[PDB]
């Protein structure tokens, strides 16, 4: 079936946007772009504060007892082995916003250098680049993820997002003021929260080309690709899979190419170098305040670190509804190890490369800035090594293939969602979906109380698993033991009393 | 049946500071406060170790099995619930002394900047002050709250420090050689301790009544022997019921930490949460690890002045603290009174100093400042002055450190009549008030010793009076782990894995 | 019993080496040095990675499951107690090293800088060098040390580095290409290791006696030292238990009177001071990859933290073996924290009292750095306290002290590696391979990988001790 309770406030709004951008006050739309000011600089601490709780939670959770719990009905085999599972995240955790900014997050850090600290800082440069894309943003992921995850598959019900809610909201009476809301306020982050990398791949494109072969030319190269949309899901069998294996060959490869071709021994170093600065900057990343230092990093702040927040957070749904599926089978520790750790030091590595060799450049002199433009770097650093138009092409593609992959999927999750949350592919909603610096500000306004749901989504968590048989048999035969074990010694102080009282 | 042996000898002491101080030499007083820097010089490096030992010792028996241990008898219970426990906690954690340093604390750090660290310094600054008041202060009331909480509820001991040092200590009646002598030690600190809240407390009101009035050096004379002849009618002549001024309390600082919250620059307060708690966090091994040799060996001075004063202060009140907490405590585990002490009272203290001292840092931001000419007291009252009705507000603030006084004092006298008269729970009301006197005499014989650097001879008595016990503290750590390693609990289990591996030795 | 097919390859090695840097050739051993940089600089990421894991690691199984088994037979009745034991671990935290370095690194690093900072600041003068000198040289130890062990007293295979890769190799099929290797680059290990540690000190004998007989003698020192390492263990026994437990009384002597005499509070002052810095600026160290700052530190590295690794790398089969075979009976972990706790604890202090005084006396304007040399400069402050040459003169006995209870017994490693991984051997082998020392990093540059497997074949194993193995073959 369909939600057209949750389907019509929906584009109503979407659009009410959508051609509120393209028509008329069209400049309009350039009023809300300084409109996130007062979000950015009256919330930002609330992002950052709880954007830390949120990495903290999650791992005492994965410690916690919790993590045991397997997700889906008691007892279940994993969807794929302990080695083939590994290859799945990939799948999910990467995509077209590595490359852009991939490349040009290190050096544009060991360029200005970043709030409380001198330029040419390569730790820093690191340490503050891996901050938004290791441990933090994976983090707010893998709480939705769970909720989501553990609301559908072990409690066996529905595949809507709201339903995470129904042990505050109670269950099955959580549909009104709070709830049909929260799906609304879903699916709009997910039509925003693709564009937010769709339209960003035409920009990369737009400005791409010029390898080879401009602020006008995305709307033919934009329909270029779009039409092989409804190819892939609608007219081809099957969701992804194929593409995740792509991923790794392609960008594995350019990957190892840098790695071998640019110096290795630098990128290599800067291998511990990453994980070591990480580490003993992290606190101090986390409680970098617009106050801090002397309260003039503000306008860094709400640029960068708040910038990913707010996005990460409106993006969260699709990337927790979609991490939700292929975790069925496993348990609650493997999950949460699985969505850090691993998918944080891919990244890790990544701009080890990038990164290391992006700067090693600049080092030298050979640098990489094209006129400071996020899409111009990339291709600069190669072209400066062998075949840098053979591996540039590879490059292209790789932003191709990423434009279906996160459009697939996105739709996969919003689609799922508009159908009273069943998982059955419906060919019908994913493609019409499909279709549906202003490039980086229209996502993190839209889903501003995702921040809140999120937050409250802990308890909804917490209360919700905390009922669990297992966990639940595990406290209640605690209470036994420990009261059991009562008995057993009360009796033995009169025992050794009244024997004792027999010596007299 | 007052324990005199311990009653008198404490006195001795309490005497002797307000004989020597003023009415005979004056001028002599203070050369005991040349000892003071005898101690910070050469038993200084002390106080810094065991000060981030406590924290550290504290989170490992609450991470321990130990944790596990009931306070009381088996499978007790606690007498109220988790809401209203922590509801305690919150009044535990205020005072007279947020009032004071709420402000000139962050402040001076911003201002002055810190030794390692440039002037102009929000995160250091914030997170210094952090560093003072919350885990290691606490720290420390939860190793002496345990110690008493778990001797009395537990092993059920009398109600006295030495009757948790039965472990280490004979014995056959405790409090031989030692252990009067450690309840004087207690007793002793626990005056001094309460005295600096009482003097500054007093100080910082004298100044409060430039807001109202205009308008001294007597003045404070006056202004603790009014509040201090209502420690009586407060306590000499009970009405009704005692509990009352402890909320009467609380609405008065929540009005004020709401009413600058909001008016003052509120999104910058705000930003102070994450950020102050993140700055902590990570400086919380560097300044762990700040002795007289860093910074070149020059912030031996601002040790002096500071840091190490925090932690002779937080020593010279656990018997207070340490009671109050216990007392309040029973029927919790190790794990969860000591998890609740550490994170529920820091949670205050973290968001007091970001509002009471983080517009301070701001307004010395956009050239505003209310240093007023440099002097801490009169802080409090400067930085409201700078908001509108922030003169009314410091009417409320002097009645604030009134009502303070009374229940800062009532609460140690009580703790301190109770340590007196062999730990009974039953409080004897004349005892009280002689503590609350005999106290409030040294509290204003510091003031008045001093002239213009008032605050100087107050802190550094208060610092010797605490040496002697923070060894007690040190102490009580040793005997803590001797008195639950022998608990039926951590012992009955260690025969259950043990044996949880002997049959699965044999069957195999 | 003499294995010689694990000897003939280093033997010759051996006879070689001392050789072809000598007779003339004496220059073509050093261009030979200088490709040492090759190795600190594409196997530079090498040590400074995996040595902060080695540390997170024995931490991280010193904490699981493992740690509770005893080390050897199940639940056997260790060889000692707590209040004894803690002298035996004593024995191996004092040596050669803690005397030029303790003085000089701590105010080295006070006086330059170490990179990413500026010059003349307490804490960082004494994280760095207690982290040299801490937990990561105590790692690359309980790796080895926990493993060989284990091979022997808990599974009883014969104590050779080798059978510790049963695991990841096989059963009694390692002999080929893995093994044979090792045996022979666990010599050369020991060997070169102890000789950058003695070599030092047949120097600094000679350094030293400029400070007692003002002012060729290097040579004579050598033997005069060398001359008991053979009539110590030949003819009456126990040198490696009487020496290092006198020579800790040396130490500690020194230790103390430097302690009292010399300012006790600066010392005293600096023991939370090393701690909360230590930690403090444990990870921003740790991760001081030569590409910080701006690309610079590549040399600092390579003149001791690196260097420094390699020669700790090249400590692994000698100190890895007294250390696990000192352990029976006792768990894992009263002896991982067991080797983790007292190496801080001695070192510390150590560098502490020596270190902190001389950054003591470099702040006072009373320098005693003078000139530049690592070898004058412990005595330098030693002299420039009260009975200073007298103090002097066992601080000069403490350098060849442990150098024979540490030439004897990098001896007997090899006469137990030598017959078969036995713990007890022939006489005569020990002392013949004691007069073997008589290119530290290169020495052991591919025995760090050697560790590393080896830190699989040690969880890998296990998972196949009885515990994991039951469960393993249960229901799964
Ligand atoms: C709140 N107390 C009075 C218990 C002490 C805190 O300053």
């Amino acid at each position: 079936s369909l939600n057209w309770s949750v389907i019509v406030p929906a584009l109503v709004i979407v659009l009410a946007t959508v051609v509120w951008g393209i028509g008329f006050k069209d400049s309009f739309t350039n009023f809300a772009s300084s409109a996130l000011s007062a979000v950015v600089d009256n919330l930002g601490w609330a992002f950052i504060l709880f954007g830390t709780v949120f990495v903290f939670f999650i791992v005492v959770i994965a410690a916690s007892k919790f993590g045991t719990i397997r997700l889906g009905r008691i007892d279940e085999a994993p969807e794929f082995r302990t080695v083939s599972w590994i290859s799945m995240m990939f799948a999910a955790g990467m995509g077209i916003d590595l490359m852009f900014y991939g490349t040009t997050e290190p050096l544009t850090f060991y360029r200005n250098g970043v709030p409380g600290h001198d330029e040419h800082n390569v730790g820093v440069a690191m340490s503050t680049t891996m901050f938004h894309w290791t441990l933090h943003p994976w983090a707010i992921y893998a709480i939705v993820g769970l909720a989501i995850a553990y609301s559908t598959f072990r409690v066996g019900r529905k595949q809507l997002l709201s339903s995470a809610f129904v042990p505050l909201i109670g269950e099955k009476g959580a549909e009104g003021w709070l709830g049909k809301l929260i799906d609304i306020l879903a699916i709009i982050a997910t039509v925003f929260g693709t564009a937010c990398s769709l339209g960003l791949g035409a920009l990369q494109i737009g400005a791409g080309l010029s390898a080879a072969n401009d602020w006008t030319i995305v709307g033919i190269v934009s329909v270029l690709t779009l039409a092989f949309i409804f190819s892939a899901i609608s007219g081809v069998g099957k969701g992804i899979q194929y593409l995740s294996n792509a991923n790794m060959v392609l960008a594995a490869l350019l990957a190892i190419f840098v790695f071998v071709v640019g110096p290795t021994v630098s990128i290599l170093n800067l291998l511990p170098g990453s994980i070591g600065n990480y580490l003993s900057n992290f606190f101090q990343m986390a409680g970098r305040t617009a106050m801090s230092a002397d309260g003039t990093a503000g306008e860094w702040l709400g640029s960068w670190t708040i910038f990913y927040w707010a996005w990460w957070i409106s993006w969260s749904p699709f990337v927790g509804m979609f991490l939700a599926r292929i975790s069925r089978g496993r348990s609650i520790r493997e999950f949460i190890l699985g969505v850090l750790l691993v998918p944080a030091g891919v990244s890790t590595v990544w701009f080890s490369i990038f990164g290391g060799t992006a700067i090693v450049f600049e080092q030298n002199g050979e640098s990489i800035w094209g006129d400071g433009a996020a899409e111009e770097q990339l291709f600069g650093l190669l072209h400066a090594l062998p075949g840098g138009q053979i591996m540039g092409i590879i490059a292209m593609i790789l932003l191709g293939t990423f434009f279906i992959t996160s459009a697939d999927s996105a739709s996969t999750v919003m689609g799922t969602m508009s159908q009273h949350g069943q998982l059955e592919a419906n060919k019908w909603v994913t493609a019409a979906w499909g279709v549906a610096s202003n490039l980086q500000n229209v996502t993190i306004v839209a889903a501003t109380p995702f921040l809140f749901v999120v937050i409250g989504l802990m308890f909804a968590l917490v209360k919700d698993l905390s009922n669990d048989v297992i966990y639940l048999e595990y406290r209640e035969q605690q209470r036994f033991n420990a009261r059991l074990a009562r008995e057993r010694r009360v009796h033995n102080e009169h025992r050794k009393r009244e024997l004792a009282a027999k010596r007299r």
